[PDB]
């Protein structure tokens, strides 16, 4: 299915106007997406948890439907800036304290640090091919290594902004059934400009907390692992076979964590586009059990 879930509602923040989606009533379940994707990613997911609670899923800024940073540049659309987007975004919702969390990519990094910040609000956190913790090399995927080394050279800004490489060849190579045209539209329409309108899919694997850089979100990382490691939260653990980002020592970390379900679908990296089904039904059950009657 590649019709959207839902409608695009607009909202004016820190001068910017981000996109989201909200649907239904009750407690939120928040589906946030990362890197080159949009609430789009969630679209079959989603309709498993109708009736459940209110159903939410934001665009980070520059993606999406969600305004671009201007002016943009190499020092734009850091992990630091999308989480001040995101934080006055996630409060003018007025979500409550009772917040599902559904995360994905630097969707999970930056859903995991709100919420440990936010632990009193959180009544679940659903993860999968997530950033559990900081990284070596020898931990990152064998077959696209070289090149998110590259991204995180001066090759970066040719490989993404000029050819939007993270758009046409990472998602599409990490999917493991061919996407529909109308499909590959939505993930491309946010990036169909070539320069800055493509500057936050760069920035984001500049971001990515490896071999002890960058140090701020490296910091982060290793506060919210070391959180999660120890919080009683219910987790549900979205496991992917093979998998991409979550595997080895981090899968084996977040093995690691308390009270925690898991199950494992068919994907590699973007597996909303594997197995939906499969993990929407796991995402219902879980917030059933959370959310009785
Ligand atoms: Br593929
Ligand atoms: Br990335």
């Amino acid at each position: 299915g590649a019709k959207p879930f839902g409608e695009k509602k607009f909202i004016e923040i820190k001068g910017r106007r981000m996109a989201y989606i909200d649907e239904g009533t009750g407690d939120p379940i928040l589906f946030q997406h990362g890197n080159p994707t949009s609430s789009y990613l969630w679209r079959n997911i989603m309709p498993h948890c109708a009736g459940l609670g209110r159903l939410i899923a934001c665009d980070l800024i520059g993606m999406g439907d969600s305004d671009k940073l201007d002016p943009s540049g190499p020092e734009r659309y850091a992990y630091a800036e999308h989480r001040d987007y995101l934080d006055a975004l996630w409060e003018a919702l007025d979500l409550g304290d009772r917040v599902v969390l559904v995360v994905h990519d630097w969707g999970s990094a930056l859903g995991f640090d709100w919420a440990r910040r936010h632990r009193e609000r959180v009544q679940g956190i659903a993860y999968m091919e997530a950033i559990a913790m900081p990284i070596e090399w020898a931990d990152f995927p064998e077959q696209d290594r070289d090149l998110f080394q590259a991204f995180r050279s001066q090759a970066g800004e040719e490989l993404v902004l000029q050819d939007n490489v993270f758009v046409e060849q990472v998602l599409p190579g990490l999917i493991l059934r061919p996407l529909s045209e109308a499909e590959m539209a939505a993930y491309r329409e946010p990036f169909l400009a070539a320069g800055e309108a493509r500057r936050p899919t760069l920035s984001w694997p500049r971001q990515i907390p490896i071999a002890g850089t960058p140090a701020d979100v490296v910091a982060i990382a290793r506060d919210y692992a070391g959180w999660l490691s120890e919080s009683p939260i219910p987790k549900l653990f979205i496991n992917a076979e093979p998998g991409a980002l979550t595997t080895g020592r981090m899968r084996d970390f977040c093995r690691t964590w308390p009270n925690q379900t898991e199950i494992t679908v068919a994907g590699a990296h973007f597996i909303q586009e594997d197995s939906p089904d499969e993990i929407g039904a796991a995402i219902a059950a879980f917030v059933r059990r959370l959310r009785p009657a």
